[PDB]
């Protein structure tokens, strides 16, 4: 079973594509080494096609079926409802790709008779026909990185009308089923504060902790027809309306399992027999399947008191050490089992005995201290990709503002606070756009957020301590500092100076602006203001699922 077959028609862009970092008058103030930042384009799609295209073999044993039965028993306790057309329309992002059939995302949200009538017709066809593959578009993503070049990632998605029907049939299921089935292991239920707390508590719950990340090579491609049918059998355990059962069976047979791929010019590029990246069930499906395969590999490997944390294809296991030699051997058996289940590693997993050395959701635990000097754990990452993207967004308006998502999700970090907040608040001040709502993504869902709302968002997701962290670790400081030399970003001392300016400017404006100056930039003044609570999201993952929050 090959993950894809190809005709030889090219994956085509739908618009002009920039690969070189755009530069304006603000660029050099953030980043000098411009030639290190690039965006992927369709020109590299051929290279990605080669990576994602392979044969899958699967060998399924008793541990696999044992975990599956347990998951199904939990899933049987879920009661889910159909969403009305209206409800599903309201979940559609304002800038979601328009339909081939003469209406767009705004027509959908506005419940135009054209959009609604077509959606009813798509729904009825799902009920009537559980056989015919549904068309999908394949595109090369344009994403920004620092050199050391990756090929474009590919996205596969059905028409807007289908996307709305998906929401009707499955939004409630994908929202509620995974936490029921996986409990505390379900990663999307945690804000960053809750996630770091769960990781630390999980780590402290072991007599002698051992943990590891497992990186599956090209997870979407490893997903087989079996996996997707197993997923459907899980959804079908829920207490559902008969009409929902039928639409889910239909979406599975006609879309989820596979189908034809069409380029932006309407030419046939080939055929998919693996996970589509751009459907509603991508995140929930990947999470279930990763959790199933890994729970079964843990038993194969005889790992003791395994605690998993799963976000799609992102997987972390923390368990009881059996000793160093025993743990390394167990990890090999875990990997052999994952491989048989069709999920071979990209890089071999490594046992860790220090929590801060485990990377999960591209992040690691680290520690700083609050106002009182008490230890605070928080999640951070190498800032290289966030800063390359910030540089891009400095000179170019983009559909999604990663700088804003990074400020929200990495608010307690040295680099988000000193660089991202300082840089973008300065830019927003200059343009008097503090009040302008901007689109960003959190766990792949789309939010419209005004920068002026940041103080309360951060306090909720991270705690008040986020505004007073200091004495960061030498390792964390060292990683940030070396990233800045690599990219030609000004040293942290320059950012401190800039932040004092930005801060003073914000305070003057009173109201919300002054709240941003006071809370976001307290780290920048030598005699700190006493920071006190302020007056005036994490249920499930929907990456690729076209969800507006
Ligand atoms: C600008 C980003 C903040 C947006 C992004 C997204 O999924 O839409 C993409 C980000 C990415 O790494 O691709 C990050 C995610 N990491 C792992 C899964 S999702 N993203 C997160 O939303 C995200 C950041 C940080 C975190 C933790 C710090 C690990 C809580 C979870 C999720």
């Amino acid at each position: 079973s090959m993950s894809y077959t190809w005709t030889g028609a090219l994956i085509t862009p739908c618009a002009a594509e920039e690969s070189k970092l755009p530069i304006n008058a603000l660029s050099n103030s953030l980043l000098r080494h411009h030639n290190m930042v690039y965006a992927t384009t369709s020109r590299s799609a051929s290279l990605r096609q080669k990576k994602v295209t392979f044969d899958r073999l699967q060998v399924l044993d008793d541990h696999y079926r044992d975990v599956l039965k347990e998951m199904k028993a939990k899933a049987s306790t879920v009661k889910a409802k159909l969403l009305s057309v209206e409800e599903a329309c309201k979940l559609t992002p304002p800038h979601s790709a328009k339909s081939k059939f003469g209406y767009g995302a705004k027509d959908v949200r506005n419940l135009s008779s054209k959009a609604v009538n077509h959606i009813h017709s798509v729904w009825k066809d799902l009920l009537e026909d559980t056989v015919t593959p549904i068309d999908t578009t394949i595109m090369a993503k344009n994403e920004v990185f620092c050199v050391q070049r990756k090929p474009a990632r590919l996205i596969v998605f059905p028409d807007l009308g289908v996307r709305v029907c998906e929401k009707m049939a499955l939004y409630d299921v994908v929202s509620t089923l995974p936490q029921v089935v996986m409990g505390s292991s379900y990663g999307f239920q945690y804000s960053p504060g809750q996630r770091v707390e769960f990781l630390v508590n999980t780590w402290k719950s072991k007599k002698n902790p051992m943990g590891f990340s497992y990186d599956t090579r090209c997870f979407d491609s490893t997903v087989t027809e079996n996996d997707i049918r197993v997923e459907e059998s899980i959804y079908q355990c829920c207490d559902l309306a008969p009409e929902a059962r039928q639409a889910i069976k239909s979406l599975t047979e006609r879309l989820y399992i596979g189908g034809p791929l069409t380029n932006s010019k309407g030419q046939n590029c080939g055929y998919r027999r693996c996970r589509a990246s751009g459907v509603l069930t991508t995140s929930c499906g990947n999470t279930l399947t990763c959790y199933l395969k890994a729970s079964a590999a843990c038993r194969a490997a005889k790992l003791q008191d395994c605690t998993m944390l799963v976000n799609g294809d992102d997987l972390v296991v923390i368990c009881e050490s059996a000793g160093v030699q025993e743990d390394a051997a167990s990890l090999r058996v875990f990997t052999e089992a994952m491989t048989r289940y069709s999920a071979p590693p990209g890089d071999p997993p490594q046992p860790e005995y220090d929590l801060e050395l485990i990377t999960s959701c591209s992040s690691n635990v680290s520690v700083a201290h609050d106002a009182s000097g008490k230890r605070v754990y928080y999640l951070t990452r190498d800032p290289t990709t966030p800063l390359a993207r910030a540089a891009w967004e400095t000179a170019r308006h983009t559909p999604v503002n990663s700088w804003l998502g990074n400020i929200i999700m990495y608010a307690p970090t040295l680099w988000a606070r000193m660089i991202l907040m300082t840089h973008f608040f300065s830019i927003l001040l200059a343009q008097e756009q503090l009040e302008k709502a901007l689109d960003c993504q959190i766990y792949g869902a789309c939010y419209s957020i005004e920068p002026l709302d940041l103080p309360q968002i951060i306090e909720r997701l991270h705690g008040l301590s986020a505004f007073s962290l200091h004495s960061y670790s030498p390792g964390e400081i060292n990683r940030v500092a070396s990233c800045l030399r690599k990219l030609g970003v000004p040293p942290l001392r320059v950012w401190r100076h800039r932040a004092r300016s930005v801060r003073a400017r914000l305070l003057s404006q009173g109201g919300r602006a002054a709240t941003c100056g006071k809370y976001l930039f307290n780290w920048a003044v030598k005699t700190k203001l006493k920071l006190t609570p302020i007056p005036a999201w994490f249920v499930a993952g929907y990456s690729g699922g076209d969800i507006y929050h």
